């Protein structure tokens, strides 16, 4: 949706460093993000991962990049502009509304997962929403692409507050985790967070390591309050099983009775 | 966490002021480094899970400002360090309890790694509970070697010191059973069953433990007890019996 | 020949041209130095063994090796007309004849389980006789089995296969053989076009070279070329590495048979 | 012996000549210091293990060993004539009889799964009874099966095999057993020739010693020497490691049978 960077003029700063640019011929907004190529081997691997994921994805609930630029040995990606920002600290107590938000996020995550892309950082701040009240999955900074449908992930990446139990306590399984199931955990914490309007663990999300790990790995996982409907209660239980094969896939949750509501 | 700290034994003695009952209070401190953080995960997961008469159950956990304070069962008559128990019937009922807790920990794939009389607590009811899970690992499978040279030097099997045979990898189930056989024989003699001090240098401990034949019960002792310490102190670790397989030893049949 | 019989004449680019004073014969002399680092000590053992063992018309032969003053000096063939760097071949029989000779040497090296790892126009030497020989073995490795992965990031970024720049999926392991046949195919399409086939400075930033090689489709011969040469380059430049032909299989391609 | 206060330090051989003042018998005494590093400690526990097991006429056995002050004192039998270092022994019958003794001592350690990894004339000692014994175990290792490789590049460079210098081709791994049979045959040819059998000196740079022993052909005995002895060094000094004979295969070689 552009051709070159002479058409683009930076207008504001978004949110990593992201700008709002305006494409001068069309008067249309975009987001422009820079990915700079330093000499670290593990930063170069994540540059290659993020570049591949960004150009390949095409889904209404994954933020699409329209163009990419290698101005001066830094890569500049041209993303959709999401004008109403993140769903961070959004309170969706309306259960109908929550279900329509959750369906879109689930379409997106099911897309990424059936292309073997694990996101590894699903937090309300990475779920962006626009004027049209549609929601799209965003940051691929720590996200990975997998050679099989069942290839384990060994890297400790992401935000600890929304990490799966098996993504924090790594001793028994020797670091490896079902990256898919880990994302389905991260969604279910997010959707309960929208329902509760707080972080659904009884610890500050800025809290210390051992204070977060004791709430997530050592407690029973968060359940939706008994006030809520069965199908929402049963939805979060399909997401926040502490044993990972017990929890559903993203594809399966789209057929869950909570999400089948519009 | 509104009870009152009483006595320092770091581990505290506390009394819960509503019910005036005693407890033991251990602190666990949150670190920045992966081996200490995963040791907190290994320990704080074994403390909550365990439920056996011969294992120190903990009752509650608290987080104060990023440090985990864990509230354990208070053991009345302290530890068995120093202790001399030379009546076989008495030592057989004492051994029967420590094996029951250990055979429980092993079948839940928990290695202790620091079984010693310092961590075999006793109470006024004269019953015995396995104590300090600070070095303990939870294994994936029933055969899963441990690479970490940790525990207490004097009580650990020769393969936990002479690491170069299997490249640092040892059987942890046998690693505890050698640590138990040293501790039961230290009860029968009244002293550490090796020709050096436990608080010695590395090399002097290494020659005593790895290089001589493992210690034996004196021939004064009955054949049941002499057979039992050789079933725990084998030098090649698969010959050592499992903790459960020792509860059918006829030394243990002397209990009650 | 001895180290005091032959003396320096002129520098090739670090490696010198020497003349054997007794036989008045041109030769090339390369110094190999023994560093205190142990990864240096393996690379000498690899490079030296490769140089003595190779015996093929299309791979630069070693004639003598000298132990002087803790330095190993290797007497190589002299090549009269330098390298094929910057070369442009537009006559297709001229390019098939060049290709068949580079393929003969690479098929030799691959059966002797040597992966060269810096195939580029710079390291393809040509003499007055117009015979092409494969040159620089400073980054080459000699492999245990017929397939056995490489870990090391060595070579020129611009002539690496995508899987040597990227290192995600097989996590830095790569087929060294298939990595060479890519390096060959870029070198042969560089001859046809007269330019680097990729639209970026060869002496470029990592990130600009990464998007040009990994993240666009591999370059094709233009349609103005023959079908046999179009299909040949596509057999070398497969982005999935086992789709690439071996050097052995490419020697039987219809384009190579244009050499007569 | 019984104690450390029954020995008097006499002369330096760290290894010491000591005399047992009650028995008036000489023995050899070695210190191994407790080092901080987990890998020197790994070498300490290997070195001590090998000493206690050995029961052979042609291996230096230790009679007893002692500890005080975090230092391990090991008490070895005294070899009063010294080493076979610089021995120009050309007699095809006398050397046959020295090659009988080093092969009995080496074949004992190899079926007892111990790789010596520093065989040299310096570590081959001789007594007043002119019996020969294998000595320093500072680098030596004990292995799990008969079929276990070594990964460490230690010892002395000038008596290494090609496979112990050319580390890359087998990813640091070498046959320790046949790598001692090389080190043996280099010593046996060094005894016959009275010089080190390669072109360069021992003390030369690693680039000089590599091109002599990796990149040249391995040495042979001159054809003037007996077709038993010329064949003998051919069974020890192969460039290909499995083409070496076993040290127990060599005990019944025609050269060692003389």
């Amino acid at each position: 949706a552009a051709k070159s960077l002479s058409e683009l003029e930076r207008v504001n700063r978004i949110g990593g460093t992201v700008y709002k640019v305006i494409h001068t011929p069309t008067s249309r907004p975009f987001a422009l993000k820079v990915i700079y190529g330093n000499h670290e081997d593990t930063v170069r691997r994540q540059i290659c991962r993020e570049i591949e994921i960004l150009r390949s994805v095409d889904h209404p609930n994954v933020v699409k990049c329209h163009d990419m630029f290698d101005h001066n040995g830094e890569i500049q990606v041209l993303l959709e502009f999401m004008d109403q920002g993140s769903l961070e600290g959004a309170h969706i107590w309306q259960e109908q509304e929550l279900a329509d938000l959750s369906r879109q996020i689930l379409s997106g995550l099911a897309y990424l997962h059936r292309r073997h892309i694990v996101h590894r950082d699903i937090k309300p701040s990475n779920l962006l929403i626009n004027s049209a009240k549609n929601v799209k999955i965003a940051d691929f900074g720590v996200s990975r692409i997998l050679a099989q449908t069942m290839d384990p992930c060994n890297s400790s990446v992401g935000t600890i507050a929304y990490m799966s139990p098996e993504r924090i306590n790594t001793d028994l399984n020797h670091g490896r985790y079902d990256g898919y199931a880990g994302d389905v955990w991260s969604l279910g914490v997010s959707i309960l967070e929208f329902y509760l309007g707080r972080f659904p663990f009884a610890v500050s999300r800025q809290g210390d390591w051992a204070s977060l790990m004791c709430a997530i790995c050592m407690s029973q996982p968060p359940e939706a309050p008994a006030t809520a409907s069965q199908e929402f209660r049963h939805f979060v239980s399909c997401c926040l099983q502490s044993d990972p094969p017990k929890r559903w896939s993203a594809q399966q949750l789209l057929q869950h009775p909570f999400i089948l509501k519009a």
